[PDB]
């Protein structure tokens, strides 16, 4: 195998963290919740989309975020991500949050 | 060649603490010509090896990792500072060193 | 495959604590069917994780590599199933892991 390593991934993808951290999170989001496509339809960075999931008479979303700091400094950032969820499909019931 | 912090962090991610100290005393042995090295305890306090000695001044070194801003970390300085002087008591010079 | 610990020690030199904490953590998922990991707080005290319920039985676990036989090592057994309980009052079982 291998073990997690963020200073690998900040070296690497250090143009854009945030955007690669979303295309990461969505492709295992897919291998447990929806229905699992292969690697060549995931390599491409273009196809993230936000739709929540019906599951069991529920409704399951999904967000992520990366982070330089404690989850204690960022709290106006995770309550503005809670109200945009809410606000951008006002079914939804359950949502799966991502971090370093 | 140029100092690029997170190259450093991507190699040393196992032990960040211990590689910077090895590397500062590499430097502190080519400043002050120690080329075979110098004594040191196991668990030793206050500063990172025994003092040296040159024109009748004595001098030892401290090296620290850190990723906040110096002003979080004064306890540290003045603990440093106080535990060294009880255990060597001639040192009259301390070098530090930090990122 | 065979046990050696001296291949082991030769390739996590830099960290053996942490590598053998993450070798328990991954038996322990395979054992107890939970293959998407445990919530883990910073600087998580008692026990390494928090616990597992399983047939109204709460389950924790830890972890500890040495190179003293398990004699000499008594008061770090004492403070951890102290220090245990503070946390998560309702706890059953520990489960133990060392080399």
């Amino acid at each position: 195998m291998v073990k997690p390593n963020w200073d690998n991934f900040k070296a690497k993808f250090s143009e854009n963290p945030q955007g690669n951290f979303e295309w990461f999170c969505y492709l295992l989001f897919c291998q447990e919740f929806k229905m699992p496509a292969g690697i060549f339809r995931y390599k491409n960075q273009s196809g993230i989309e936000t739709n929540p999931i019906t599951k069991d008479n529920e409704i399951i979303g999904w967000q992520s975020k990366f982070y330089d700091t404690k989850l204690s400094d960022n709290k106006a950032d995770l309550i503005e991500m809670i109200e945009k969820s809410k606000k951008a499909y006002p079914g939804l019931s359950k949502i799966i949050f991502y971090t370093n």
